[PDB]
């Protein structure tokens, strides 16, 4: 098991790590089908992804997707420092597997 | 997968943008069977429900709609700006399909 | 489908609209079996419970329960102004079947 | 049905109300297996906790208290003044069944 | 039943406590499958889990689990003074088992 972000990052393939220590910017929410989903920018304009879920996604994560929505939002409306992303960058917007906050 | 309220609500039929930039102006919701649902408004008038979970919708978005109610409420209550709403624009009141917020 | 608070409430025997403008003077839960409900004041007397599921209400409603003691929790410990609720006026105290917040 | 935390604490044998009138001092939470609980602390040293979910309740006291362990959490943390518990004095800690707050 | 966090942790093998008297510094939380947790520091370089649920957990904990990163989200977004934490020593980074938090 990872002691931080970067290296538990590092523990899949086509990752990566955005710094970004900054608050979000926008956040956005859908409920429409097939598009269950949060997107979040920041003010450079990079945005991030909360997946639909899928079949990629194993049983486990469902709960732990419902979970990294319910942070960005909270997040956002208390403009909280995000520190790192753990993205995944073969999916449009980047894909987010993690976060880190940091005062 | 979009990047943005706008494109996601060209996704699909019967929708339309809307601009507030503002926060709400009231928040109300119910309880009683057969109106499960919450209703905001903006103090230009207009008005727009989250849905009673129904027929239309699709298994994965019931979690969805729960959320939406939760986003409103605490953006209600944060004074948080909305910017965009994507709306089904076939229903009365126009029915949030997407919800936007920045500074 | 309704627009209001008051329009909604209008869709039910046995209901009323109580006008508040005022925020909750104190919020009460319990967690004892058969009792699993709260209850709220105003300063001006007026009491009001969400009711204990049962019978009385269709699957549905359950999970709005819920959602509607957690409003209430909210608003409370936010000093939200509560605008009116729809109670049915068949129990004792008052049962919430809808809550509206404003300025 | 009862209108306030004191006759609902009547309800019940191995009860009692205890006027704290003061926010929590402490919070503690345990995820150990046969722990799950929460435990508060006021600064006159009385302690109090939710218990362990046990075969003493009844299917409908399940979710009452997961709530009840988020209203302490977030009593706490927003230094609400608690008015009273009710709680069972057949268990040690005493047990949470009811609270109330008011400024 | 324990009183407190120290007799609680120490109802249990292969557990200590940390005493803290500290705000959070940092909060991760992954949706990476097999990896569903949460890491948190403290400005002394302290690092600790929420273990992802495994079959170590018994039935009884995984809604603990789940309220735990729920705890410890809000802890660090509000900085809560973090007082104890009981956590398992057999695992790296040491596994929470309980929280304590006091002003
Ligand atoms: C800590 C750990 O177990 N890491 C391993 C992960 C991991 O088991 C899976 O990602 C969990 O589903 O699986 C890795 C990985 O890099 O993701 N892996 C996965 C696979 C084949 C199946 C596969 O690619 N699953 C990942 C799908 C990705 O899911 C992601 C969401 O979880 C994203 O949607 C991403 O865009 C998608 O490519 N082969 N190796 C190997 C890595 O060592
Ligand atoms: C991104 C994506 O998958 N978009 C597609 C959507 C989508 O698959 C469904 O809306 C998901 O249920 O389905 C589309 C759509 O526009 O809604 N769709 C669906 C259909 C036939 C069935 C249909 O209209 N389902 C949606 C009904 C609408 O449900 C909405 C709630 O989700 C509202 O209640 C709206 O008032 C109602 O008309 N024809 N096109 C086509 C669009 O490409
Ligand atoms: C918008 C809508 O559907 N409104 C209709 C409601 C509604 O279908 C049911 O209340 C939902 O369960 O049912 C109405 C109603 O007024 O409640 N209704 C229902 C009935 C027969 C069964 C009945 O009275 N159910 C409601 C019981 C009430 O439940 C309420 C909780 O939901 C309260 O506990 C109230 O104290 C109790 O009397 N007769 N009229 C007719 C009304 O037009
Ligand atoms: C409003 C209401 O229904 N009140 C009744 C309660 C109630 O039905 C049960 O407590 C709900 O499970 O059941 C009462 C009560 O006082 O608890 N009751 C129940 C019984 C036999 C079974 C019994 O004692 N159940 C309660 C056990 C208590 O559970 C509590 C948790 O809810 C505590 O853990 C407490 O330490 C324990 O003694 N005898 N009286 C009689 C009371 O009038
Ligand atoms: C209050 C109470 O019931 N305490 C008892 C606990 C308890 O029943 C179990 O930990 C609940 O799963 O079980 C004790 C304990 O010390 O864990 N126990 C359990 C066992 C054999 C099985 C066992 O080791 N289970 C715990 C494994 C630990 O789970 C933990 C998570 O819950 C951690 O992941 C930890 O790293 C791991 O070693 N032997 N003693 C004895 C202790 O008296
Ligand atoms: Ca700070
Ligand atoms: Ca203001
Ligand atoms: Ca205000």
């Amino acid at each position: 098991t990872p002691q931080n972000i970067t290296d538990l990052c590092a523990e899949y393939h086509n990752t990566q790590i955005h710094t970004l220590n900054d608050k979000i910017f926008s956040y956005t929410e859908s409920l429409a089908g097939k598009r269950e989903m949060a997107i979040i920018t920041f003010k450079n304009g990079a945005t991030f992804q909360v997946e639909v879920p899928g079949s990629q996604h194993i049983d486990s994560q469902k709960k732990a997707i419902e979970r990294m929505k319910d942070t960005l939002r909270i997040a956002y409306l208390t403009e909280a420092k995000v520190e790192k992303l753990c993205v995944w960058n073969n999916k449009t917007p980047h894909a987010i597997a993690a976060i880190s906050m940091a005062n």
